[PDB]
DNA sequence: TTTCTCGTTCAGCTTTAATACAATAAGTTGGAATTCTAAAAAAGCATTGCTTATCAATTTGTTGCAACGAACAGGTCACTATCAGTCAAAATATTGAT
């Protein structure tokens, strides 16, 4: 799995940086982007995807175990609507 | 046989044209780097029945990665004694007067 030590390894082998600076902008990295999400701010990430933010209200829930119903209680979840250049990209995957 | 015949380079001289001397004021020519802008690429537009994700409440195996504890630099101050620099000690050479 894609962890940020290979994230930072790969800046090393790749843009000459050093692994201090290379584990920083990996950290700022997903940092930034969870500052703008609390914050209320849509992330678009061309050729990647983008970050949505939809308020779901309280909507009817149970307890999977034994099946007591519970309501879920409303919150603003954050989405991931990956675009079409990602997917043409992984469409054609294969879990290894 | 013996004599008539010309072009070359050497060397001590003489003569014909361009460039002088300096501080001053730009001009040229190969890029470098920031910013305007048309050129490209990803995404919104457009829509509906059907397919897939939404997630609580709680137990159990898994894991990214900060939290620290040492070691290797990374960078600045002190150890330890005399260089680093400049004035006086100690008495007469040298210079001035009898």
């Amino acid at each position: 799995a894609l962890t940020k030590a290979e994230m930072s390894e790969y800046l090393f082998d790749k843009l000459g940086l050093s692994k201090r600076d290379a584990k920083e902008l990996v950290e700022l990295f997903f940092e930034e982007i969870r500052r703008a999400l609390e914050n209320g701010e849509q992330v678009k990430l061309s050729g990647f995807g983008n970050f949505d933010l939809r308020d779901k209200n309280q909507r009817p829930g149970r307890n999977p175990k034994t099946g007591e119903d519970i309501p879920i209680t409303a919150r603003r979840v954050v989405t991931f609507r990956p675009g079409q250049k990602l997917k043409s990209r992984v469409e054609n995957a294969s879990p290894k």
